[PDB]
C-alpha cells in the first residue's frame, strides 16, 4: 500500500503516495532496518532522461504538449548521436532545485524554490573552476545576507575525467595531526589537510586555519588555490552574558558550501556541483564544536561555567551545550550573518511537509537527520513520522577522488 | 553479507551477524524506510518451529546443547503440541524467556540490566481479584521503598477456548486525563481513553492533574473489573528544583515505578498477553517527554516564563534552557526522594557497554536508533554516534491491540 504517516503531537494522519515512485533502493529490508546508517548503456540513460523530461514538463503544466514531445525527441536524438545529452538551462535549474527538494536529510527544504543556479558547464580549467567558486562564494555570502546557490560544473562523460572539488566544503578549517596522535584544529579535516600539504600548501598551526581548495580539472592532478581572506566571512563567537566566552577564541565561517556531493539529473551526473545555503545553529554549536570527535570543547566551556563535571546527573553537558548554541546564534546575529536556530528550522520543515503533502503526496525525510542533535523532542519534527526514500533528481554521496 | 555498523565517534566498525537470525519482518523495504514509525505492524507446525528454536536457545544459554535434557525437552514439547495443540514452559524456561525478551527489545536503552530481572510466575492465576494480588505484590517488590528492582509478572498464556487475561491500563501507574469542554485536558492527555473507560466502568473520577487511575483487570471471558491501588503502594515523587525555588509550587509530581502492562510477551510461540514489567525511569522520560511534550503536560512555557527567559523569540533557546532545568528537577527530586532513576548520559553510556557485550555474546544487538537516542541532548550522548540495526528477535515484547477495540 501507501505508508500511513502519523504526527503524534497533533494526531494527524497522511499517506505518503510519493514513496511509490521511489527510484533507487535504500538499505533496509523487511528483515532489518538500516535507517540509522550514514552511508547506505543508452537504454538506461534514455529511460532516466525521459522520466526527468516528463517530470519537468509535468511541473510546468506542459505534459503532452508539442514542446514536451519536441524535447523528448531532441534528447533521444542526442543520446543516439553522442551517447549523452545536454540539459537546457531551464532544465538544469529545475533539476538542481528538485535534487534539493528531494534530499531526505535536509531540514532546510522550505527554501527549495529559492536557489541561484550558476551554470559553469562551459568550465575548462581548474583556474576557471576557481573563478566560478569565488563568484559563488561572493554571491552566496552577500556580506552576511546569505543566499542559497549552486554552481554546476561540466557533467561526467565517457573517456574524460571528472571535474572534482577535493574539499568536502569550500570553507574548511585545517586539522593538524599532532605527534601524540591528537588533532589541532578540526579532526574532520585531517585527511584533506594532509592532502593540501602534500600538494604544496604551507600549513598554519592554528585551530581555525582556512584550508586552500584542491580543484581537479579533467585528467589533471588537483591544483591548489588559496581563497582570498576577504572572500571568507567568519564569525568570532561570543556569548551575550558569559563575558569570558569570547576569550576562548572560537569562530566559525558564515557559508556552508558543500562541495563533494554528486548532482544527478535525468541520468546525467555532475560530480562537481557545490551548493550553499546558510547554517542551522546546531550544526556549529552542537556538532562541530561539541562532538567528541570534532572540536570537543564541551568540557572546556563547562569548566568556564563552573559546572559540576563529575556527576552526569547535574546535566552539565546539556547546560554547556545550550550556552554554546546560544553563543553561536548570538554571534551570527551580532555579525549580521544569516543563521537559523533548530526551533525555527524544524517549524519551517513542518510547513514544508504540509506543502509537499499537497504538492506531491509526500516528502522523503530521514528522521534521524531531520531531528536536531539537541532538544530533539522539543522540536515538532521529533513527533512526526517520516518516510525515507530516494527520488531523482538527487544529491548523492560519491567516493573521494583520491 | 551482514550489515556493517560504524561508531562515528571512535571510528570502530562491527558486523551485525545476529540480524541474520531475525524471526519476523519489520516495516521497511528497499523502496522506503519506515524506521521512524511508532507502530510498524498491525499453526501447529509454526508453533513447533518457534518452540524448538526457543528450547534450543534455552539449552544453549545454559551450555547444555545436545544433552539428554536438551533432547528430552524437544521431544516432550513436540509430543505436547501434538497431543494438546500447545505446551507449557518450565519455570526456568519462563525466566530465561522473559529476560531474553527484554534483551531483544530494540527500543530499550536499559538493556545492560537484562540479566537482572525478578520473574513472578502468575500462570496459575484464575481471577481478576487474583491478578490484582499479583500486581500489588509486583508493585511492592519492584518499588522496594524506592530502591527499584526490575520485575515481570507473567499471567497465564493465551490458550484456545478461553479468553485472555488482560490489563487494560498501559501502565500499572498512570495519571488520569480528564477531557474538558474546551478540548483541553486536565491531567495526562496520554491517558484520556483509559480514564474514560475507568469512568464508564464505575470509577468516580477526581479532578486533579495527578490522579492515579484504577486498574481495569480482565479475567478470561469476563468484563474488566475495577481495582483501586492502595495509595501506600504507589510511591510518588514531588518535583522541586535545587535552585529554582518556585518550581516546587508548580505542584508537579511523578510516580516512582514505570510498570508497562499492555505489551504481549511472546516466548517460543506462546503468547502472554498480560505480563507487566517494571524497571526504573530514565529521567528524560519524565522531564522531557511526559512533562514537556506539547501533547502531554506541556509545562515548558510556564517554566520558562517563571525562569524569566525571553520566550518571544526561539533563538534565545528558552525551550532548551527550560527543558534542561525541568530534567534537573526530575533528577534532583528522585535522588532526594531516594528513588532509583538514571540520567540519559549514564543510561546511554551503559547502553554502549551493552552493545559491546552483545557484539561479543551474540554478534549484534537489535536497536532502534530513534528510540535509543534520548529526546534532549541527543548528540551529547554516545548512542547518537552509533549506527544501529533494527530487527525483530524472539522471545519478544510486542504491541498488541487494546482489548476494548
Ligand atoms: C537555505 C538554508 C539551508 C539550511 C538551513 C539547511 C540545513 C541543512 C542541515 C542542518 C543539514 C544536515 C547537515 C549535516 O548534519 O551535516 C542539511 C543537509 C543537506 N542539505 Fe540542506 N540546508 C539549506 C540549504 C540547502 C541547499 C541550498 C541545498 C542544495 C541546493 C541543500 C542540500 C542539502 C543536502 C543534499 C543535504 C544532505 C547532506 C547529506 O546527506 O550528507 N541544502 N541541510
Ligand atoms: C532497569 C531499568 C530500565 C530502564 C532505565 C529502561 C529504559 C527504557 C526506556 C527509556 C525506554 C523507552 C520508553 C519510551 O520512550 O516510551 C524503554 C523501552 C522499553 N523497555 Fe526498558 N528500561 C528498563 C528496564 C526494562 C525492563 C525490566 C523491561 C522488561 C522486562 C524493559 C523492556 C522494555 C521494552 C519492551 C521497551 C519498548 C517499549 C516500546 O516499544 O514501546 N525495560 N526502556
Ligand atoms: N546548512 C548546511 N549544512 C550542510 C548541508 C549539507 C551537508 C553538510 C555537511 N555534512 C557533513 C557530514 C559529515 C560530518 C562529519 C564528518 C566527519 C568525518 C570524519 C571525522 C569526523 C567527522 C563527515 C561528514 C560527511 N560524511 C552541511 C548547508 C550546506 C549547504 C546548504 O546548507
Ligand atoms: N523506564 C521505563 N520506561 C518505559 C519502558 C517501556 C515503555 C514505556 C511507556 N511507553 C510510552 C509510549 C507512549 C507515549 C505516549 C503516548 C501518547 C498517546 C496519545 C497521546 C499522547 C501520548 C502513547 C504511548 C504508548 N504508545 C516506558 C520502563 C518501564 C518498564 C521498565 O522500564
Ligand atoms: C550514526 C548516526 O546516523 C549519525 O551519528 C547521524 C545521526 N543523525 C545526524 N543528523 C544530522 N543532521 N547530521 C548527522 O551527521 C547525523 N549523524
Ligand atoms: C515519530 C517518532 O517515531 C516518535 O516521536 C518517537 C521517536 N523516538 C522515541 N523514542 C523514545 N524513547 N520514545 C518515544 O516515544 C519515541 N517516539
Ligand atoms: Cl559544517
Ligand atoms: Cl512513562
Ligand atoms: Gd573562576
Ligand atoms: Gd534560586
Ligand atoms: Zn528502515
Amino acid at each position: 500500500k501507501f505508508p500511513r504517516v502519523k504526527n503524534w503531537e497533533v494526531g494527524s494522519i497522511t499517506y505518503d503516495t510519493l514513496s511509490a515512485q521511489a527510484q533507487q533502493d535504500g538499505p533496509c529490508t523487511p528483515r532489518r532496518c538500516l535507517g540509522s546508517l550514514v552511508f547506505p548503456a543508452p537504454e538506461q540513460l534514455l529511460s532516466q532522461a525521459r522520466d526527468f523530461i516528463n517530470q519537468y514538463y509535468s511541473s510546468i503544466k506542459r505534459s503532452g504538449s508539442q514542446a514536451h514531445e519536441q524535447r523528448l525527441q531532441e534528447v533521444e536524438a542526442e543520446v543516439a548521436a553522442t551517447g549523452t545529452y545536454q540539459l537546457r538551462e531551464s532544465e538544469l535549474v529545475f533539476g538542481a532545485k528538485q535534487a534539493w527538494r528531494n534530499a531526505p536529510r535536509c531540514v532546510g527544504r522550505i527554501q527549495w524554490g529559492k536557489l541561484q543556479v550558476f551554470d559553469a558547464r562551459d568550465c575548462r580549467s581548474a583556474q576557471e573552476m576557481f573563478t566560478y567558486i569565488c563568484n559563488h562564494i561572493k554571491y552566496a555570502t552577500n556580506r552576511g545576507n546569505l543566499r542559497s546557490a549552486i554552481t554546476v560544473f561540466p557533467q561526467r562523460c565517457p573517456g574524460r575525467g571528472d571535474f572534482r572539488i577535493w574539499n568536502s566544503q569550500l570553507v574548511r578549517y585545517a586539522g593538524y595531526r599532532q605527534q601524540d596522535g591528537s588533532v589541532r584544529g578540526d579532526p574532520a579535516n585531517v585527511e584533506i589537510t594532509e592532502l593540501c600539504i602534500q600538494h604544496g600548501w604551507t600549513p598554519g598551526n592554528g585551530r581555525f586555519d582556512v584550508l586552500p581548495l584542491l580543484l581537479q580539472a579533467p585528467d589533471e592532478p588537483p591544483e591548489l588555490f588559496l581563497l582570498p581572506p576577504e572572500l571568507v566571512l567568519e564569525v568570532p563567537l561570543e556569548h551575550p552574558t558569559l563575558e569570558w566566552f569570547a576569550a576562548l577564541g572560537l569562530r566559525w565561517y558564515a557559508l556552508p558550501a558543500v562541495s563533494n556531493m554528486l548532482l544527478e539529473i535525468g541520468g546525467l551526473e555532475f560530480p562537481a556541483a557545490p551548493f550553499s545555503g546558510w547554517y542551522m545553529s546546531t550544526e556549529i554549536g552542537t556538532r562541530n564544536l561539541c562532538d567528541p570527535h570534532r572540536y570537543n570543547i564541551l568540557e572546556d566551556v563547562a569548566v568556564c561555567m563552573d559546572l559540576d563535571t563529575r556527576t552526569t546527573s547535574s546535566l552539565w553537558k546539556d547546560k554547556a551545550a545550550v550556552e554554546i548554541n546560544v553563543a553561536v546564534l548570538h554571534s551570527y546575529q551580532l555579525a549580521k550573518v544569516t543563521i537559523v536556530d533548530h526551533h525555527a528550522a524544524t517549524a519551517s520543515f513542518m510547513k514544508h511537509l504540509e506543502n509537499e503533502q499537497k504538492a506531491r503526496g509526500g516528502c522523503p525525510a530521514d528522521w534521524a537527520w531531520i531531528v536536531p542533535p539537541i532538544s530533539g523532542s522539543l522540536t515538532p519534527v521529533f513527533h512526526q513520522e517520516m518516510v525515507n526514500y530516494f527520488l531523482s533528481p538527487a544529491f548523492r554521496y560519491q567516493p573521494d577522488p583520491w
